């Protein structure tokens, strides 16, 4: 990388954001003609979620939109990253549009523009329409075309007022956990060949969606991966190099959760070399036309980084420190991940990066004083943002940072047992209480991070 | 039932048969334009089959048809029950017919008619075309139409020479083990509502397939269930009634492996009442028209009976006797199952019955004398046929009995570790050796079971 | 408010803090072996070194007196003082605890000594541990050594810590050392040997100096739906219920024997092969007079008006180890135990696991721990107000330490320990607590 | 052909046939308790009654002589003769075995007594079983009691049956009594104690009458692919290989200590916490001279020229318990053992589980067992032809019986047992074997 220098710090037009996802916050899962999604069915299956929690109601954000928009303004957030519920706008996934569904996102986007908050719209954050699941979901050859139709509808109704789109959130997770480990919807444990087939169809879906998002008003399009940065043992050149190689490595026994497996097709138009020699029963035919479609020009790379892994000089994973600082969900705190992650991604692909998620699960409660004190989240945020500022100094093009999450919400298989919000939600009353971290982040934005 | 008494014994036209299934014997899994089926893929997944056995080659029946036909005639078998490989005649499951696949079954049927043996063709014995699995298989609303199209092709090409059809074999198992327990292809563990959805789509497929099989030549059409008969504690009326009720019972927590859940729809055009009360997420919509489609008139009920369970006077399950006679697969020998199973089915539905499978897994070997002695199989067959003869005497209309199997073969998740054959197969050489039970059965057929 | 002479304390256990597992002729304990068995502990952590408290006794004593703690609850490593579990006493082991107790008395801090905090000497484990008919006698000998060498200076003893856990987790579920999953009859045999062991240890501890003797249960209090009389009775009955299929973790299975001299009725009616013979003399031996009941309370469960446990509230406030925060537990637990047994209560453990770290400012901020303590202590103070006799409250723990099968992944300390340097850093909670003690809880 | 003095026998074990588990002062054993634990045994079968051989000794002896058996291998129930494992001898227990041995001698049948066939007295289990330092002494005492009451009329002794199984399955995998899953060091400790126990038992069995003393291993012979020297040597190496990750079920791990007075090399390099101290005195004690090596061989595995274990053939002939039929096992097992240890070999167990039943003709036809026996015995004959010292062959088993974790679901008998009525029906294999004995296997 070519350095930029410290002086400026964070860019003047840096998107200080917060992120949510449809299923995690919206509720009203069976209202206003919305079609079932795979998480509605998965979450209602005995044993799949922590204490059989589900997203039926969640934060009831569908009905409390106004209140949450006021929290965004109050905090002084520049950008709001959210996902559209495919099944809310297209109950069957294709064909008939649901106007009540469109109306909701319309009211959200008007509320955002009225408050001068830049919409960042995730098209797919895991809530596959159930009707499409009944037709084989991402195993179906037509799944790219289904997604394209959805993309077209998105652009049609929201292309006017929304200029930031992300096609897919974390294919590593929704394919890996959804279809390999089976812990996420729809809860399958499929063979390698089918994982490759699904990947291939998700990536082609991405291409077609990009094309659909290009028709009409100009906009910035992104793709978000789950990233677990390899943190080098030292600043020695060989150690950095080993961490870089390990970070972008993949093989037929361990690919679905990697960066390279997804980002190489998107950005370089090629899978990792190993893919070409796989001959397993039922492998998809991967063509040159496929790879051109997949690698449509996009504007930014989205990184979801929560933590990384310390590697040795040779790129092997170092044993975790005893009593290493950790979060409420069990993950370690590794501040340098928000340096090395963006750095290596910039070095490899030479693209603008947005941190589409960064946040911490904390055992938050309402204290006797009626407030929610989350110093651990503040320290986490403080530490991670310093590392991201260092990455910008060393010449990484970073255009935005999105705190996960605006609200405590339904954390997938962990239910409501993990609170990631800068805003606390009491689920008995649906009361919002802004946490200390919320005000901390507000001050950062107002000072554009100059005082970190 | 009105008895006929024990003078006549087995009817004059009784179909003495043996039974196989496509995937279990054919092999040639990747030849002659045959498309993949779910078992090709499932069996190649690590850990799914005993010692990773698969049906790639199986008994190589595809190439050794003439030797197998010769065994049939040498034994004097009246009828041969087999299944057609959907994926062999329709590689994508729909659309393009594969004429080399047709030619195989053509040469089988000609071979049979030439030897005066009556073909009993099963359409679906679990080998769903992989291409259709990728479209969601039986979860897909169109899966009935797929099957219908298959059935039409069946009728078109084989309706001339084949007069006995079975639409589905053991939906209890291919749905229950395929989609609930996940031990069989495609290896899923789906919620209750999806099992009902699959069941309903399978049953509608049956309806449509019957209609296709009715167009053109006249034939007899059946539907085969896996049945575990409840054997009453005694001949007292109340003990019998209790066994009857247990046998035909089902509920939302135990239905997929039951008789009534499948046979009530087919034969009486109604689900068990509990189904209409369920409202789980994403239950299929069951219409009056659906039930009329499902309940096309058919000519016989198929029962696959290997063993039953002894019940107390209240219909509760009695504890299995210590050291009860059992088989190599671990199942108990329960002779009375082949009396009570047919009897109760006869009483409930008043339809002709065929025993479409009965047989035993034995730890068979080639002895020093070069022969295969299976006296345990002989005794099993003798005892069960005695019981079937008694059912016929007590007024059960039984039109045939098919021994499972003609050949040792691929026994699904148990691979080649379970031999059910009246003919031994050495898989190293593909040598067939008719077992003692084969000659025993030959004698039964020639005497029409008069000497049992 | 809180009584004038209230034992404001903090608590630890030998294996969780000491380290120095293989020095000065200390014999092996079951945790030394168990912890070294791959897969038994989070990331194969072990207490070989732990907080190195063996070697940093002085520093930790200064923390105690800096916080102004009135009493220090700790356990004695049975294997450190009796390496084979019986016979030859090890004087270098005694020296350590002697040095500690001196340090405590020099700072005016009342020692509260737990005899058995789960670190069964391995040599005794090779002889069948608590399945052995002689196991009560082994303990008695250990309790006699304790009185001999420490009875002069120590007048608060706890025989056993959480029999629910070291038996239930150690021999039923198998998540704790020695990691067994034994039949019901052997669980009862173990329980009966432990309870007889307690009796004999009480008698040993009664010879010589006058002292207060206690017994500590892991208690999960049933919190009534409301203050309605019937909801309270339903909660009480649930709290003190037990049966053949769920007893090892209950209060009544252990405390009724100790305090009422009888097991729950169902225990006698069992006749599983190999069940121990429970005699009248056994029960008289078990039910020696003791001076207080120890309650380890972390959280409880809410019960409906019929005694049925309610489902945990969605998004309930919780701790870093996953447990819910249920403040009312430190009211109802003491109150119900007081009502049933009419003995003085000692809260021998109360605390919270937090995801603590050193912030950019070099301090350890644990506001959650502060709220937890504040809330729970309010409840205990209300129990006192309503006439419940509570003689002491010990915060778990003085130090972040080895949390058994969770290793070092759970920090319960009012003092943070960086395990890389063994540096102690007092958390905000430590100063909060200091202030609570100074004011005897009058500002809660 | 087969030698003139060949010991053509059949074999049983106490717990598998005797029943009468709770009578005539017999103490509990681990299998009494384990088998009553929910879900430990196939359909919760136990040996409370088994074949009721205790109460039907005459009938079973009559079958033994009817078959023309030359030797009868049985085990003595430790807990039947010493109800507490040590101390008071139970003379009603002794009487039974005295009656058995009388009935054998009376019928001209050579007794072959197994001391330990897995039924450890429960009292000793409570004292830590084979983990306890005194367990070799417990067994020594037992072996002295055996010699005292049976040394006059019994000249064939086997100290331990299948240490591979009772230690491997009993304490590593946990599928057999007592049902534990212990660390490597505790397995080696148990092995060492069993082995030392063996040594003391030999010395006890030497005091008085001269006798033949053996040690029985569970053996899985490696069958060379071909008769090539390379394939043979590779099979030999694999057959006697072991390592710290895979030793408890091997031959070398147990037989080297007994016969060569050394453990395999890898044992030197284990430094795990709790590892037993193996002294040279221990090794000399273990490695007492013995008269024969007992092999229990059911099947083997085929190894390529490299020594790598070959995959099982698709559709290989197998038994009702799932094992493959590998006739050559009863050639290479003896030969390789004979070459390594230069000791006389006794096939102390060989047979086949079959899905046997009473046919309509009222007979029990078991042609598979007949073929199995014929195929294996031909292979044993060929070993004797090639100069392997084999002193006898004992068909497992006389009766269908309690097959441990598989309960009564696996029938190994040459006599069928109907558990409803306890009727015995000699199978075709019994008669087949009778004929082989009368002809001394000349017609094989």
């Amino acid at each position: 990388l070519v350095p930029r220098g410290s002086h400026m710090g964070f860019p003047k037009d840096f998107l200080w954001g917060t992120a949510t996802a449809s299923y995690q916050i919206e509720g009203a899962a069976f209202e206003d003609g919305k079609g079932l999604n795979i998480w509605d069915v998965f979450s209602h299956q005995e044993g799949k979620i922590f204490e059989n929690h589900n997203g039926d109601v969640a934060c009831d954000h569908y009905n409390r939109l106004e209140e949450d928009l006021d929290i965004l303004s109050k905090l002084g957030v520049k950008s709001y990253r959210f996902s559209v519920s495919w099944s809310r706008v297209l109950p069957a996934g294709i064909g008939q549009v649901n106007h009540k569904g469109i109306a909701f996102y319309q009211m959200l986007i008007s509320g955002l523009r009225e408050r001068g908050i830049i919409p960042c719209m995730t098209l797919y954050h895991w809530d596959l329409p159930y009707a499409l699941h009944l037709k084989g979901g991402w195993l179906n050859d037509d799944s790219p075309n289904w997604f394209a139709e959805y993309a077209k509808v998105i652009k049609t109704y929201f292309g006017k007022e929304v200029s930031y789109f992300i096609t897919f959130n974390e294919p590593q997770v929704f394919v890996g956990c959804g279809y390999l480990s089976g812990n996420h919807a729809p809860g399958y444990q499929l063979p390698k060949a089918e994982i490759v087939r699904i990947a291939h169809n998700v990536l082609k879906a991405h291409g077609l969606a990009v094309k659909e998002l290009r028709k009409g008003e100009p906009c910035k399009i992104g793709f978000t991966g789950a990233s677990c940065p390899c943190i080098p043992a030292s600043d020695r050149k060989e150690d950095i190099e080993a961490a870089y190689n390990q970070y972008f490595s993949s093989n037929s026994n361990e690919f679905v959760f990697t960066d390279a497996f997804w980002f190489d097709p998107v950005l370089k138009g090629r899978y990792p070399k190993w893919v070409t020699y796989i001959n397993n029963v039922s492998m998809p035919i991967i063509t040159k036309e496929d790879m051109e479609l997949i690698s449509q020009p996009i504007d930014f790379v989205g990184l979801n980084i929560y933590n990384g892994k310390y590697v040795n000089e040779d790129g092997g994973i170092l044993q975790k420190k005893q009593g290493v600082p950790r979060t409420a969900i069990g993950w370690p705190i590794t501040q340098e991940a928000l340096y090395w992650g963006p750095r290596f991604t910039s070095e490899r692909y030479h693209k603008p990066i947005m941190i589409t998620e960064n946040g911490m699960s904390c055992h938050d409660c309402i204290s006797l004083d009626g407030k929610v004190h989350d110093e651990n989240r503040i320290d986490y945020m403080h530490r991670y943002l310093l590392q991201l500022k260092k990455a910008i100094a060393d010449g990484v093009d970073v255009e935005g940072y999105y705190a996960w999450s605006l609200l405590d919400n339904f954390e997938w298989a962990n239910g409501y047992n993990d609170r990631f919000g800068i805003t606390y939600v009491d689920y008995e009353t649906q009361q919002r209480i802004i946490k200390d971290s919320g005000f901390f982040y507000q001050q950062i934005i107002e000072t554009n991070g100059d005082l970190l």
